[PDB]
């Protein structure tokens, strides 16, 4: 029931909250988007690494804002023909086409938030520390959830923390809708088992055991619907949410592969031909000199030829999707499938097998592995001199075991490069 | 009249481009903030000076996003009032009062997308340059006007000409909404004469000689009203995005001198407690242990009021603003004015005369007075390899010569303070 | 090819030579120093090539369509797809072209023998070759690609700038000798009775002395960098 999904609820309230009670100047899923853009752990992120760490290449902030736009032209279509589709919505209840929009945005803001830094190495080498590093001196005092998820770290889990942190005197953390929450959450299920299935959803894990109590309470609220430890199914506003990105980051990492020097125009004109196809005029496009226009116009008909396929994807399969046995994405049942897995491959082949982004993530794989290597013995025997300057200078701000690495990596995966980078520097006295 | 102030109209149009014959999916003024988000100088701005050069200080994108927002409320609040005062807008034209909102953000989004790196000390090595530098060469061969241009080289300027730079192949550069250029534009009037008055919009201007024709052409579709030389009268959305724009730097760069070690919570507290009154709650704030938290906290509720008191102060002086006899912000004719002028004063004393900020203000405007030099030197004879070298490297990319310096002027400004830097030491052997 | 503190002794060694004489003081070129001037012109010509597509600046395909005609009837199809690398091909080809083109110049040194040694001879030697469109279009995309890079325009500008203070201060030290400054200058740069164009074609001698990596160095270290 689109009823139920549509929550407005935040945590810690008693009333019901209803949609007709309240004021159209500021919505409660604005409030979310107002809340996560004065935000830190936003405001961190422009330091944080895309494709190549440490320009006019994008950053972890451009994306999520170009993300943030996408999936807000998505999910205002959506919302719109639901509402075509469904009268009782806008009869009783009182919901426009915006709410969908102001959601997918909200959720689509905040989806990159917990990453650790350095890209896709940080993650790796917070997994490798607790398997082949000193971490694995852990392994006999945890249960097998507890080192599941320890032995490979996620994102989204570690960006569900950030959002829904309790501190003393703010319990909650930012306190977001519970369909913003949702609509965040790819992975609705726990560590383990690992992979039990092909399914889209079951990939990996979402949240952590610390956060069991809230999810499931989210989920409860929401209405997901039971499929097993425990597992829920996907909001549709997440799959939205995931097309928007995909998109994204498919053709924006196409373009800043063309710019700097390492893709030839020849593959752009040849690769993005169908995308392009009926949505272009040959005079303007001849009439421009430079190749940054050229490919920035075949980028923003590329994205808009996406942005309806999907929407008209998505309406295909509402009945599916909304009932649970959508076992797939939406780019993937898309046409044009063949030209994305080239561009992705080309992506795979010259862009992200650079001399210069292997450096930089070996350089980040040191840097984490001796970072939390420190952190552990700091924080085994509070005893020493040396050990209490450590808690001094990297955690400077009584819990159990599991909690006590779970914050030191999440300490961790907050820094940005360069204060990562810098710190390493002066640990060691250069 | 309302009517024309909300025009839909972009460059090299024929049509009429009615309101009540668009899709309410993605609204005209929604495509400017599509088209200002995914853009290069958009983009380029993450590495621009707010207060401190070259962490978790804010920079100029940051800054942007949350005018943008800020702007936007405002907007929104005042259009709804606006409604409800004139009904005819909504049932002939059919408007709505998220209108104003995206016009209000389109706007605040861009406001400072042209200015030069370094923050305030590049705009003045610029205007420097051409008073007591090699630049007084060019002083015989220009008009006043165009020397006046140059020798008081402005942000706003740039910005509009960046706006609506026109190239080959694209014609008026990003095209964006003739509302959302009126309501970008601060200053409506030339470069002379200097200061006529004292009203707040004659203090400086806000286009070069070059982008005369196109600022007639906006202001003759707006309506501006002529008050000679050309001026005109400001918009009141201007009003709404100056007032967003002077709550924000006023209250972030308080809290941002508050965090890094220059100002201590006793001033947080003492002068922020009118602000805060009547909105507080003693027992979070007291719950609350680190600083940081305190501080969000009170500048969330400052910016709440200030934003509540803008729009009251707005919709007191509708018939006189729109009369375009109003000569004073909104700020300034707001209750708390003492407060606000301890804390610009604090910021002055404290955080603006830091050692830092002017080592990296000479150093920036050595560096630009070095690049002007070399740019002038490169342009003036094209008859030497050094120079043809110094064109190859700085401009790789036929016209007067009013628009060769401003060109270089632009050229200039677009670079970040990194890239400025690195050429700098490049160029250097260092 | 000589200054004038070096007249008399190129004078001698024409007059000794027997160079025919052609005006000022002109005399004919030496058929070895054609010989010399071909061996060099193909050696820039191809290691330049060569050198261009292995650091990223040139694609392999631009290396097998320029380089068809030089290494035609040399090359073993067989060995040549055997290799796996590209340098190893690069090279190949680039021993194929070497050698043919020296065969050429030799046939065409020999072609022209009593007009080179008559002083008649206007051109060169390559340029006198069958092979000159495929030579142009390397020499073409070299310029293109090559020496228009931006790593090599900002390494030029440097030296570009070091090189104008260094000599200005050489002159300023040479000028007046009678500042502590000057003594400073004259005892760093140039520790080791003239006239005044001797003086200078001295100083110039002395500036191309140095090394890129000298000349960096001095000039970090005289700006207390
Ligand atoms: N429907 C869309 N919704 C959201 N973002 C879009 C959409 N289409 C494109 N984008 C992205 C990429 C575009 O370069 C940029 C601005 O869109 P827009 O100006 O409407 O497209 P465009 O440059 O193809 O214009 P036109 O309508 O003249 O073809 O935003
Ligand atoms: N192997 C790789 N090496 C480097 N960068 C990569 C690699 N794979 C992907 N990327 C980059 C491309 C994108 O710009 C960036 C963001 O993708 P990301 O969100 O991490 O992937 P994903 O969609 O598989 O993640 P998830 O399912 O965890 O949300 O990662
Ligand atoms: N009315 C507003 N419109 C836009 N931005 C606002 C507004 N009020 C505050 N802001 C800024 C500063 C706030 O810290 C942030 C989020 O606002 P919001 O969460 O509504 O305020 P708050 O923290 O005071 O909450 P509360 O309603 O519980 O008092 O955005
Ligand atoms: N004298 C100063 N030195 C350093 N920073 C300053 C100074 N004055 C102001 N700033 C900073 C504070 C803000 O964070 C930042 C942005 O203000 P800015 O937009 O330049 O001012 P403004 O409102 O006077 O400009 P304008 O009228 O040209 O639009 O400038
Ligand atoms: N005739 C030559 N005289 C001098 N140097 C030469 C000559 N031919 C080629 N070179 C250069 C380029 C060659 O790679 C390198 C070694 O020559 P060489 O081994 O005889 O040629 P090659 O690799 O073509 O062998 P092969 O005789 O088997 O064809 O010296
Ligand atoms: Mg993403
Ligand atoms: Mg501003
Ligand atoms: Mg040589």
């Amino acid at each position: 029931n689109w009823e139920h999904l549509l929550s407005l609820k935040r945590q810690g309230d008693t009333a019901k909250r209803l949609r007709i009670e309240q004021d159209d100047t500021r919505l409660g899923f604005e409030v979310d988007y107002d809340r996560i853009i004065f935000s830190a752990p936003f405001r961190s992120l422009q330091d944080k690494t895309q494709v190549i760490p440490l320009d006019f290449v994008h950053t972890r902030l451009t994306h999520s804002l170009e993300v943030s736009v996408v999936g807000r032209s998505l999910g205002r279509m959506v919302g719109k023909k639901l509402l075509e589709k469904y009268p009782h919505l806008e009869q009783v209840y009182g919901y426009k086409f915006n709410d969908f929009g102001a959601i997918v945005a909200a959720a689509a803001l905040a989806h990159d938030i917990g990453n650790p830094p350095f890209g896709h190495s940080g993650e790796k080498a917070i997994g490798e520390f607790f398997k082949n590093g000193y971490g694995k001196r852990y392994k006999d005092s945890l249960t097998a959830k507890e080192y599941q998820d320890l032995i490979k770290f996620e994102g989204n889990a570690n960006g569900f923390k950030v959002l829904s942190q309790s501190k003393p005197g703010a319990q909650g953390g930012l306190r977001l809708s519970y369909a913003t929450l949702g609509a965040f959450m790819k992975y609705p299920k726990e560590s383990l088992p690992h992979k039990p299935s092909d399914h889209i959803a079951d990939k990996k894990y979402g949240f952590f055991q610390s956060e069991r109590a809230l999810f499931e309470d989210v989920a409860q609220e929401l209405g997901l619907l039971k499929r097993s430890d425990v597992s829920w199914s996907r909001h549709p506003l997440a799959y939205l949410v995931e097309a928007a990105d995909d998109i994204c980051y498919t053709i924006i990492d196409f373009e800043d592969g063309i710019n700097l020097g390492l893709i030839p125009e020849e593959y752009a004109l040849e690769y993005m031909v169908k995308l392009v196809g009926q949505t272009i005029d040959r005079n303007k496009y001849n009439a421009l000199q430079e190749t940054s226009d050229r490919v920035s116009y075949l980028r923003a008909l590329a994205i808009g030829t996406l942005i309806n396929e999907s929407v008209d994807t998505f309406m295909k399969y509402e009945e599916e999707i909304l009932a649970g046995t959508f076992d797939q994405s939406l780019i993937d049942k898309s046409n044009y499938q063949a030209q994305i897995t080239d561009i992705i491959n080309l992506s795979i082949e010259r862009i992200y097998n650079s001399r210069e982004v292997i450096e930089k993530e070996i350089a980040g794989y040191e840097i984490l592995s001796t970072l939390l290597e420190a952190r552990c013995r700091a924080l085994d025997n509070n005893d020493t001199h040396y050990n209490q300057l450590i808690q001094q200078l990297l955690a400077p701000n009584e819990k159990s075991l599991y909690e006590n690495l779970i914050q030191i990596c999440a300490e961790v995966s907050t820094m940005t490069d360069g204060k990562a980078l810098r710190n390493y520097k002066k640990i060691k006295g250069l």
